[PDB]
């Protein structure tokens, strides 16, 4: 059934990842993954608040009014890799990994997410912008990166910008 999840060793990692520069607000400009089946989606934002212990408080803001989804990313072995904090709260989830594949900190990021639940491996990549719009070249780059990971046209979606919720606080 599912497109096989790539190994974390085959997914790029941002070299010399800078947790201080990555912090703050990012807009989800596109999304691709093996559980993405394009039938678009309303843009949501994700705020990475860096803690003293170098974990992130990660708060996503979505349009339903507004929904907030709050979780913690705990640093893993390499800079730019994370696991999901408080795993006991997600009883479906056997493992969960986050990897910042590429970013220039002030414009865009591409982040890889993988999780195992129900003995099935899901993965997704997100195209983040510091604004709600990114260049055609960056959106093309994202598409080609998704396809390099075995994803198809049906698995790749770009979002519809909004001013509701996603700019809150
Ligand atoms: C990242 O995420 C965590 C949330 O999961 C967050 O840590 C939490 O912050 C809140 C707010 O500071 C803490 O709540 C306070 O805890 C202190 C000490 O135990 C309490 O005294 C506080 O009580 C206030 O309200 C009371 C109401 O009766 C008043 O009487 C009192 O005067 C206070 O005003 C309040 O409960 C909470 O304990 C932590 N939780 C954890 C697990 O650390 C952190 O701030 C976030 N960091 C960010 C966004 O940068």
């Amino acid at each position: 059934n599912l497109i096989p999840a790539p190994s974390l060793l085959t997914v790029p990692l941002q070299p010399d990842f800078r947790s201080d520069q990555f912090r703050g607000r990012w807009y989800v400009v596109g999304l691709a993954g093996n559980a993405v089946q394009k039938k678009s989606f309303t843009m949501y934002s994700t705020i990475y608040e860096l803690q003293e212990n170098n974990s992130y408080n990660v708060t996503s803001i979505l349009v339903r009014g507004c929904r907030y989804w709050i979780r913690t990313f705990v640093p893993s072995s390499r800079a730019g890799q994370f696991t999901l904090g408080n795993m006991h709260r997600y009883p479906q989830v056997q493992s969960y990994n986050v990897q910042v594949a590429t970013t220039d900190y002030n414009q865009f990021a591409m982040v890889f997410f993988r999780k195992t639940s129900e003995n099935k491996q899901y993965f997704k990549i997100t195209l983040y912008g510091r604004t709600k719009e990114l260049s055609p070249e960056l959106k093309e780059r994202f598409t080609r990166f998704a396809k390099s990971l075995g994803l198809k046209d049906d698995n790749i979606i770009f979002s519809v910008p909004t001013d509701q919720c996603i700019d809150n606080s």
